[PDB]
């Protein structure tokens, strides 16, 4: 009995305007009709405008590494007019031993070098060197990895939205989808002023996926959101930190990096929690404090910036890109967890390609990703 605008049709529908849904929309909107309904006023207010905006392959299992590895062609060279400035700036990560785990570091190393062949292997002298706030007596050697970068997030989040627009797709804000129906062949998505509907579903939803099979009656993948708080902070008088890399512990217990004139800090938490607007909680802050006070000379005064955000895994701590099984039509872009952004132009474009029913690029082939890396059945027996 209320007003609804007439059924919109389209190609693709993809739930989300985070990193996913916008990568993978991105790479599908030359091919056919693009819908992206967005919950919120703006299409990065949830992880992908919380992130540490770091590019770190040796990070995570190993199909993470090489969705990581695959999509630095996309952020060194993208296409002409799809941003005005270079997506990536240098910043090296050092992983620092603070543990005295030396086996621990030498497997890191090895892993890590057969990755990226310029990964190094540091003594504590040689970490102290390179970010000469830490204190020597907690340093037990590092691994330096030249290749890291920072990511510049918002440009190539616009990018690839400004991309879907331009090939005539809708990026529509403050249109959450508040139920989905198969209805006459089609997945079909009613938000708050009309519908919408397509033979596929991309469910891009970030920490929501499970929530948005659950509008679905699709069997979800149980999908964890973790909070990992960060915070801002003035270097001391005198510290010149610009140039600083990226500095993680071993054991992921903290990092620390520049951003701009100023730095970031992480207690590097994982803790799990249920899919909302998340918060910084003040034991998340003190405690990446009290770490970095610790390991270095550091003092922190108060913080000019607190966020907390969420980085989604299943089991396996692998992402998810593929239809659903027995579920025609629904397409899972999920489980980024703690690596959307560096991995997004091989996800995006990998997922475009399996949801068109295409073979993987070579180039995703040839840095060893196939589809059932990807596919959510192998989260099953
Ligand atoms: C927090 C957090 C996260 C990272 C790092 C730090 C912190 C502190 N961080 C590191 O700590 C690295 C170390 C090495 C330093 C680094 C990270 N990732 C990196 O690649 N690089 C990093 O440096 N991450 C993870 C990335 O942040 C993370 O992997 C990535 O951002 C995940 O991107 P999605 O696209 O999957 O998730 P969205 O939430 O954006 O978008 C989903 C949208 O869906 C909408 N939505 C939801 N429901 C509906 C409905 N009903 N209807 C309609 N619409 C609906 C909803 O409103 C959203 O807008």
């Amino acid at each position: 009995h209320h007003h609804h605008h007439h059924p919109i049709e389209a190609d693709y529908l993809v739930i989300g305007a985070g990193i996913a849904g916008a990568s993978t929309g991105y790479w599908l909107s030359a091919h056919g009709r693009v819908v992206v309904l967005e919950r919120e006023a703006q299409p990065g207010y949830h992880s992908t405008g919380r992130s540490a905006a770091h590019y770190t392959v040796a990070y995570g299992t190993p199909q993470v590494r090489a969705l990581t590895a695959a999509s630095r062609a996309f952020f060194d060279n993208p296409p002409a007019g799809f941003c005005e400035h270079p997506l990536l700036s240098p910043r090296p990560e050092m992983v620092v031993d603070f543990s005295d785990d030396p086996e621990e570091l030498r497997r890191q190393y090895e892993s890590g070098k057969a990755l990226v062949p310029q990964m190094r292997l540091l003594d504590a002298e040689q970490a102290c060197s390179i970010v000469p706030v830490l204190r020597r007596d907690k340093v037990f050697g590092a691994t330096y990895d030249p290749t890291g970068a920072d990511i510049d997030t918002d440009a190539l989040h616009q990018g690839y939205l400004r991309g879907i627009r331009r090939n005539q797709g809708q990026v529509l804000c403050n249109h959450e989808a508040l139920e989905i129906r198969r209805v006459d062949g089609a997945w079909e998505v009613r938000c708050d002023a009309g519908s919408y509907r397509a033979a596929v579903l991309v469910n891009a939803a970030g920490a929501w996926c499970d929530a948005i099979a659950g509008l679905a009656g699709v069997r979800p993948l149980g999908l964890q959101p973790k909070r990992r708080s960060a915070f801002i902070f003035a270097p001391p008088p005198g510290i010149d930190c610009h140039d600083w890399p990226m500095l993680v512990s071993l054991d992921e217990s903290f990092y620390l990096k520049p951003d701009a004139g100023m730095l970031l800090g992480s207690p590097a938490n994982a803790d799990p929690v249920e899919a909302h607007d998340v918060q910084p909680e003040q034991l998340d802050i003190a405690t990446g404090m009290y770490l970095i006070e610790e390991a270095t000379t550091l003092t922190i005064r108060r913080p000019e910036h607190t966020w907390a955000g969420l980085r989604s895994f299943v089991a396996d701590g692998d992402l998810v890109a593929g239809y659903a099984a027995n579920a025609e039509g629904f397409f899972w872009v999920a489980a980024q967890g703690g690596y959307g952004i560096q991995t997004s132009a091989a996800m995006g474009e990998a997922s475009a390609a399996l949801i068109r029913h295409q073979p993987l690029p070579a180039h995703l082939r040839e840095h060893g990703l196939d589809e059932a890396m990807l596919s959510p059945r192998r989260l099953s027996p």
